[PDB]
């Protein structure tokens, strides 16, 4: 491989200043599409109506080339845009269309012409959406887990699942032309008496009208192409749209014979699987290895030059910004900054074993440098073979402050992989999905994102014998008082977190029984092993490997507020039960806030209706401003101050203190041990994963304050790193403590975030001594890590002045953002991380 | 037991004028309710959808306790009416709306504002039903098979499945009451995070609505009985309805505390099973034996006589009568008569091996000579030990030619079952479903009449190598004048069938399907193992046993056809191919009809429309005026003639000729072997039947000239019974040639017909010759007999003048059904049925 970077054309900018000149837009045209087939198809199979669905939206889907393009296909016609996708979810969207322009996560415009459409094409879909299925079939103590946030399963509740990567050399080798011929080859071992022929053939179908309706899609690009050649009265440009007219033609129909036909196979399959579905975190995986043969033969041959496959795969990056997706304002938040979680890794190793680096592992890097945008989700695979040349490249990305890429160890994910079952062949040729969650590509609906479990509220419920507001909101452990012992607290935690894991399970499997029925996928499952040859989609158990994948919350937090309770409370005994209890209540004297406020207006409204009383509203507007105002006796405020104190001094987790991080440790299996035991509707496992996207901060919202010395409402920790602040004694020391946790059994993945001021990466020996760190932790069985390169005056000032910071990303949690496009309270959380 | 014949209530013959004063007539009340509910549920689980709807119709659908009713439970407001069900299909009704009140099968009244109502209801369902989903699910291939008449699956295409002998046991012993606390001791062993939590525990909650949905239907009447009691005049009856309210309050929520108890309690599951799906064949199964506890009880205790219970059998009787079903035009030809094909018998083994005849078993006989109306079906058991008594008993019902009972072989139908899979204790606990189905009872989703299908057509296809009018209608099996041995037509024959079994398998795996998928019964499902335990209903594969069992046609008409083949073409070398061929498409000289007029007609518009050219009505119409008055040159019409003679002249099955019957049983066996290996949705297997119920009639006109020597388009054999005026050697000889048949293999039953003149029957000497004559046929292994007991002069008469017997009663085939109420074609069908 030759690894010197290759120049930058002057397109890139222009296309990227023209994804941005305007407000992300909603469209509508989509809806109308699925509502007008659906109303064509009643009485017929569901997967074959989502074939014709899909087969409508396809061929009728406004369709444009943007300036300068040299790859194509846009979903919407407004850049950045989306269409929305009632078959999930619809009421959210309609109750935001005054506040969605204007809201403070993930603004979206929509014009008053575009509500009316919604509304008209929405009201088909009333009585026959996944979410409303799933929430039938959820049991009421699971709605009453949700109600009072132990978690949340919105992901695939409000919309689609996605969390996959597909077979995109599948296309690339044999064309849709071959997946078709598959597919008639299949149906020839199908006889008309067979148990299975109605349903099996009638998916078989289904798949052939996708892959015709995808051909179909591809050459109105071609025919849009020519159009716009004949009307171009610049040369250059109009052989541009000449080739873009050859290009489509040929793919995804056929295989690819060029590396720009590589490229636009590659990108149509991408953006027509957000099409079929608003599933994210469709993630290209491991572009480097299948993307090659075509490059290599092409350079080869002498038809292609270095410089105009960057071009080629910098167009790629900046069309994976393009697609974009609108969630409800509440999911929003957790999902926030406009990200679909395409991700996207180089390196690793070969199934032979040795090291996978190549050209285009170098080229992925250059491509993230050159358009500088959020999208894709740039990944490294580390292994003891790496490249030392791509490990030094992929520093220097990460020095530039973009969070990129992200980093995975190869000796922890793949034996996780092989004991979750995959062959040792299969599991050496991972890559990432979404965020940090590995697979087997091509052969897995591993549901990576299925659910937000919130572990410290079932901390909380320990201390509140399981009452929440004045209701009972969990099983009661026993008064939190009568503990005789450190150990019984824990096991009251323990029996809280099993029963809320359990209801979480209901509401995944809940939700999974919804999409097989409602929403099978014959275009995406066609493009996933065993689909084809089991007559199936993956919704329904066709893939090989099937998993739900939900994630805990908190860890730092939980650890360090047992360690408090168990040395303070049981041990040292500087504190009563009682004490610590009401001292949280009263969030240590610091003030209680407006959550607080409601919550308590909420629970005398309550009392009042339950003993058949007036709900006057003086009598709740005095109980909101009363808590507001509410002052505390000085001596008990004094008190509170010092509980506050002396567990602010404790030591915690995150500086390699072997007491506190077992704790941790032993905390982490009570979330991760339990789901690994509970199967799904799919016939896989629940696995364990770790890791907060950016709904740290939302979660934190929803619970009290906490033993460890966190405040009321405050964002939890993201990922299984250490609190803010809390890691005081350097990076390695943080490494080591969080490598005590056992990574390998949350098999669905975990995220340790740092952040590095940029006088640790300056010069070789900087990036030198960057990559010794992540090496530290690995050989310690970390299976994951990522940075932000960026000093604190530089947030602080883009927060002040965001017109000077138009440009600038930071690293959230397992994927980056326009940081002034993010909400206060996000990047409030991103600022206060511990600076090493 | 005390043998001696129980005396006739007064009340009997009012209650039977009583429903038939007026015409049936079609209602609309539960199509309004149904669709109600649906559209009130909308996004919610099927099965739950299904329950709440069968909650709302019982609530709500008009009720009556007719004149003088001890038992009560009507499903329409009309006498011998019925609802409609739209969820399986309704267009054919609205298409009959100005013709079904005068239609030649099972004419139904139908009021204008019943019109208006259906029109308004049957709206929703349009793509929604069963049969839309069916269709889609089915292959061309399979469409074509069925436009050109191989089979048709209608009978659970258009309306619901039923076929089952529920527990109705467990329902007197427990009550609803105690079904319910089965139901929820199950939910106890599912946990939230089961992966089947969600439609597992969907489904037990579904029950339990549709257990507390009969309960409040059984308390309706209660309050219906309390307030007619209030104002009735005649104290007597008074009384009636006042024990009639104390009843109803009791069961079938509780176990049945006297006989009149379980006679109501086990009405209303009889009455209720039938509102929630128009499956017929709902069999009440072994009677006598369920209901006799209940009996013995009441009788010891003093507080019930004779005299009583026998009045209140005859009373359900009667009311088994009330129930009707509307099916289209030309399904009603095949189902003729209003029957419903409730199949209740008496007598055999328990479980023990010893006889099972009791008081009730008598008493079962007396009611059906009490009341005298079609159904019952009323069955008897007979095996080695059967009382004498029992069967001379059934033998003097026998003779007043009302055609009851059908006698059953249990030294066949016991392996037989355990052949198929059951337990030797359970075999020996069958009864018979519908027509001659054996089944292990409160077990079983047989799919008992599953299709009908038509062995005559498979041989027209060998002469016309695979055409029908022109077109392509099967395969290929080669010209016909091609064939070197009668061994290369025999093996076309079998090539024929094959092809067009498999195709009828997929019809109904199809239906399957489509009933799994948008008609789960949760009611039936609880009332049969083990649809609780394993959480899913009938209709998805809960049953224990799992059969699908469609029925041959022509056994006979084939057997003689292939003889006249073997003997006249191949070795005796008396007629060509060609001419015998020729002679077939000719009618044998005797004329062409219009049905080949039409064939012929559609024939000539396709040819000319296939060439692009004008459809000229004249052209036409001059077609078929020349085909119904083509006259044949003399000395063809000659030959066509003496071609006939010598066919009619051939030895022929049912007259005890080894070398005729071996080719019976050989192409039996085209039918019965392939059906065997088969398997449907439902986790179960094919199992032939070979009977007719009415359909041998109009499949018979679907059917050209055979090779036996019967005309074009009269009827095929009825069962497995020799064809009419073929059998002269007396009934022994016949017996003899049928029990030369694999009856075991067709083990979803066999039907052989008879018809007695009445002084075979006349004394005992004649009742003891009858009985004998069954045994000997039992002994050879025949599985199944009926008889009509009439003269010819009887029939001649009852068409001539109708007015003079309206009660006459005929066996059809399975069942029996009034003279009068039959068409012309079907009335001269039974006429012309050999008398012995």
């Amino acid at each position: 491989y030759d690894s010197t970077p290759i120049a930058k054309s002057d397109r890139i900018k222009r296309l990227v200043d023209h994804l941005y000149a305007k407000m992300p837009e909603i469209e509508a045209a989509r809806a109308e599409l699925i509502t007008e087939s659906f109303k064509a198809t009643e009485g017929q199979p569901v997967v074959m109506r989502k074939a014709r669905a899909f087969e409508h939206i396809l061929k009728n889907l406004p369709i444009i080339i943007r300036p300068e393009e040299l790859i194509v296909g846009s979903t919407t016609i407004a850049p950045r845009g989306c269409q929305t996708y009632p078959e999930f979810s619809y009421e959210w969207l309609e109750a935001e269309f005054e506040t969605v322009e204007t809201r403070s996560a993930d603004p979206f415009y929509i014009s008053e012409e575009t509500k009316k459409r919604l509304l008209a094409a929405d009201a088909y879909w009333k009585g026959k959406t996944t979410s409303e299925l799933a929430t039938s079939y959820m049991a009421p103590e699971t709605l009453r887990a949700m109600k009072h946030n132990f978690f949340t399963p919105g992901n695939y509740f409000y919309n689609g699942v996605g969390h996959v990567t597909v077979q995109y050399e599948t296309v690339l080798a044999i064309g849709l032309n071959g997946v078709k011929e598959k597919v008639r080859k299949e149906m020839e071992n199908c006889h008309f008496g067979d148990a299975d022929y109605s349903t099996k053939m009638c998916f078989l179908e289904s798949i052939l009208i996708s892959c015709d309706a995808v051909i179909t899609y591809a050459n109105r690009y071609a025919k849009m192409a020519e159009e716009m050649a004949e009307k171009e009265t610049d040369a250059a440009r109009r052989q541009e749209l000449l080739t873009i007219a050859r290009v489509c033609k040929n793919v995804p129909e056929f295989p690819a014979e060029s590396f720009q036909e590589a490229c636009q196979s590659f990108w149509f399959i991408q953006q027509v699987l957000q099409i079929e579905s608003s599933g994210h975190s469709i993630s290209p995986g491991r572009f480097d290895q299948y993307m090659y043969p075509y490059y290599e033969k092409d350079l080869k041959e002498g038809s292609l030059t270095r410089e105009y496959a960057q071009e080629l795969i910098d167009c790629i990056w900046v069309k994976l910004n393009d697609l974009n997706k609108c969630r409800d304002a509440a999911s929003a938040e957790g999902f926030a900054g406009y990200s679909l979680f395409q991700n996207l890794i180089v390196g690793g190793q070969t199934v032979q074993g040795r090291d996978a680096t190549n050209d285009l592992s170098f080229m992925c890097i250059t491509a993230s440098e050159h358009v500088f945008l959020p999208m894709p989700s740039l990944s490294i695979r580390v292994w003891h073979g790496s490249s030392k040349a791509l490990l030094m490249r992929a520093a220097e990305l990460t020095r530039t402050g973009i969070g990129l890429p992200a980093y995975y160890n190869d000796e922890v994910i793949i034996p996780a992989l092989v004991h979750r079952g995959a062959t040792m062949d299969e599991a050496r040729n991972y890559n990432i999905i979404g965020c940090v969650e590995p697979q087997v590509p091509g052969k897995t609906d591993g549901w990576h994102d299925a659910a937000f479990f919130n572990m410290c509220r079932p901390l909380e419920m320990v201390f509140s014998n399981g009452y929440d507001n004045g209701e009972i909101a969990s099983i009661q452990t026993g008064n939190v008082e009568s503990f005789q012992s450190f150990d019984e607290f824990m096991e009251a935690y323990r029996k809280q977190m099993l029963y809320n894991i359990e209801l979480m399970v209901n509401a995944d499997n809940a939700i999974d029984y919804a999409h097989a029925k409602l929403a099978p996928l014959p275009f995406e499952s066609c493009l996933v092993d065993d689909c084809i040859k089991r007559g199936m989609s993956a919704q329904e158990g066709g893939a090989i490997y099937n998993f739900t994948g939900p994630q805990g919350f908190g860890i730092a937090n939980v650890a360090d507020s047992l360690y408090t309770i168990k040395k303070l409370v049981f041990e040292e005994k500087r504190i009563t039960m009682g004490e610590l209890k009401k001292a949280l209540e009263m969030n240590y004297g610091k003030g209680l806030d407006a959550t607080t406020a409601g919550d308590i207006a909420m629970q005398v409204a309550k009392g009042l209706k339950d003993a058949g009383q007036e709900v006057g509203p003086d009598v709740i507007a005095n109980t909101i401003r009363q808590v507001l105002e509410m002052e505390l006796p000085e001596d008990v405020r004094k008190r509170y101050e010092e509980i506050h104190e002396m567990i602010l001094e404790l030591p915690k987790y995150g500086n390699d203190i072997d007491e506190v991080d077992e704790l941790a440790r032993e905390a982490a299996y009570f979330y991760t041990r339990p789901l690994e035991t509970f199967k799904n509707p799919r016939g896989g496992m629940y696995q364990a994963g770790l890791y907060p996207v950016s709904a740290n901060v939302p979660l934190g919202a929803q619970t009290g304050a906490t033993p460890d010395g966190r405040l009321a409402h405050t964002p939890v920790a993201d990922g299984v790193g250490p609190t803010s602040g809390f890691d005081i004694s350097g990076p390695t020391a943080s490494c080591n403590s969080v490598a005590k946790l056992d990574h390998a059994i949350a098999s669905n993945g975990t995220l340790f975030n740092m952040k590095m001021h940029p006088t640790a990466m300056a010069g070789e020996k900087g990036l030198e001594s960057f990559i010794s760190l992540i090496r530290g932790y690995f050989d310690q069985q970390g299976m994951h890590m990522q940075f932000n390169v960026v000093d604190r005056a530089t947030l602080l000032d883009a927060q002040a002045h965001p017109e000077k910071y138009s440009g600038l990303i930071v690293r959230v949690a397992g994927y980056s953002a326009l940081f002034t496009t993010l909400s206060k309270s996000l990047q409030d959380d991103i600022i206060k991380r511990t600076e090493q």
